[PDB]
């Protein structure tokens, strides 16, 4: 329903899937920057001066249960079995990091299927996920880089 | 958000558990009647816009919630089957009406989160009902032990 990804992150969008899906690499899990701290940041950033303390609760309870369902490619299956069996009833928030946040932003836009109830309380919601959108597109040299993936061992496609 | 599952309805909330956990059965997937049928049938029902986003909505939760709320422990393996039979089928494609009614048992927690006044949530709250009493309606047809098999030993493997 209008979630825009910022076009400066589209690039990394591709890199990201071609590291996973073409070169088999795998992100480093758990994570150095997790998706609890970058969501802290931000709440943070925006408290330096109905708002973004629920932004922030939203977005990590929707990443929490999308993202074994929608946000992992299948080469990534495996390795989020082993996180579950290895971090159990650890939210996915606390492992994951940035990339697959972003992967969120491209699907998030169906759960917003009930909001459309409310034109006014969408529009607002609408501009807290732009603005994240675009903290995160700022911040993308940290945030986004394939130093934070390794090539997936031998081991790991025997399966 | 408080969903009410009708009285009548509960009863299968039991036996669909006890089927799964205790009986050791799995839902016969795919399912002969699908969540996008069911959510077909019941637009049909109504027209005869809220309804639209409501039906919009629930298919989106479904798909979203199925793989990692909805199932029991026993269930995983089948869905790791249905994962590689069936990719790119969206979940309201492979599951049918038991697993479509456990949503309703967790997307009250889920949508405590999104962004509705007193107003547009009661509007939200009374369509869930309303879809709700379109389940249990068609129970007989939409709940049965008969979709049902008990699991090869393999599976338990």
């Amino acid at each position: 329903v209008k979630v825009k990804i910022p076009e400066e992150l589209k690039p990394w969008l591709v890199d990201d899937w071609d590291l996973i899906t073409r070169q088999k690499q795998l992100f480093y899990l758990p994570a150095k920057k997790n998706v609890d701290s970058i969501l802290e940041d931000y709440a943070n950033y925006k408290k330096s001066r109905y708002a973004v303390n629920e932004v922030v609760a939203g977005i990590k309870e929707y990443f929490n249960v999308m993202l074994g369902t929608q946000l992992l490619y299948k080469f990534e299956r495996p390795q989020y079995a082993e996180i579950l069996a290895d971090h159990p009833d650890a939210p996915m928030s606390q492992v994951y990091g940035a990339p697959h946040l972003l992967r969120l932003f491209v699907r998030i836009g169906a759960m917003l299927a009930y909001t459309p109830l409310d034109e006014k309380s969408l529009a607002l919601l609408l501009n807290y996920l732009h603005d994240f959108l675009k903290y995160l597109a700022k911040n993308s040299a940290t945030l986004f880089s394939a130093s934070d993936y390794e090539v997936a061992p031998p081991e790991y496609h025997r399966k």
